[PDB]
């Protein structure tokens, strides 16, 4: 819901430049390559938490805390640059419709994305504390964050990011079975709205 308009700002896609003929806004048929695409550019930021920032962060946020604050941000990281090792080879492979296999067997870690918010919800809400308590941190986290983006959705609005992945996922995916004419496509990619939409009650369900 309010995840969606970080990706929009949050990596170039709101701002459009309207060409001769051709526009990102045909994205709508371009869904698909979409998925990668878009998936990529947020990979560049996605690694970015990785090393430009937790080893620059670990300055001033304790060590013991850190691990709160983060999370699980370095395997996380794998979730979004495997995810697209996969779909390179899954849509130019002998079969596009196949991208299925790549839905329903990523549960393992789409799942992630449930005890992620756990103490994601936890750690995003401890950093608008910690910011505003230490100075020291919230000159930080803007310089830090330049890298990816000036203050703009810093970890308290990034690692909420993937919130909304995992949902517009099974979302997204179904705006092809509906628009998508094929022999096994629009059945095969069915099966993987089945899978995907699993986890949006299982994600969306923890504990209480």
């Amino acid at each position: 819901m309010k995840g969606d308009e970080i990706y929009e700002d949050l990596m170039r896609l709101e701002s459009v430049p309207t060409p001769p003929k051709m526009t990102e806004y045909d994205k709508r048929c371009c869904c698909l390559r979409e998925i990668q695409q878009t998936e990529e550019k947020y990979t560049d930021t996605l690694g970015s938490i990785q090393q430009h920032f937790m080893k620059p962060l670990q300055r001033f946020l304790k060590p013991q805390d850190m691990e709160t604050i983060f999370v699980n941000i370095e395997e996380l990281f794998s979730v979004h640059t495997h995810f697209l090792k996969e779909l390179k080879d899954a849509l130019a492979g002998p079969g596009a419709t196949t991208l299925y296999q790549v839905f329903i067997k990523y549960k393992e870690r789409f799942l992630v994305y449930g005890r992620y918010c756990s103490q994601v919800e936890s750690a995003s809400k401890h950093l608008d504390q910690v910011a505003t308590a230490r100075e020291d941190v919230q000159m930080k986290l803007e310089e830090c964050s330049q890298r990816a983006n000036n203050g703009r959705f810093t970890l308290r609005d990034l690692l909420m990011v993937p919130m909304q992945r995992v949902l517009k996922y099974h979302l997204l995916l179904q705006e092809l079975v509906k628009h998508t004419q094929d022999a096994t496509e629009k059945e095969n990619l069915r099966l993987a709205l089945d899978a995907m939409r699993d986890l949006a009650q299982c994600v969306n369900e923890v504990k209480r």
